[PDB]
């Protein structure tokens, strides 16, 4: 390569770099209450269902 | 309605039902029998009155 392209890529690099990036972030609080939720309006609906099944 | 109130009601049905009721019954042959006897009982005091105002 050339010292202009090495020039060139030393000076895009330096920008393309100090982008701003995401964080990962363990979601998993907000996603398991949210399953214990869903979980719990299932388990309440199959219990009404059970209750006719059970005719009592 | 909930489906809990669905199935109190179809358990509630199920026993206000199979309780006994009553036969409607034809007693007009009871009944006739009383009204001829009692007619009868009529007639005798009727005819035992006449017996007065006829003189005979």
């Amino acid at each position: 390569f050339t010292l202009i392209e090495l020039a060139i890529v030393i000076v895009i690099i330096g920008i393309l770099v100090a982008i701003a990036v995401p964080r990962f972030v363990d979601l998993t609080d907000q996603a398991n209450q949210a399953n214990v939720d869903a979980t719990a309006a299932a388990v309440r609906s199959a219990y009404a269902i059970a209750t006719v099944q059970a005719k009592g």
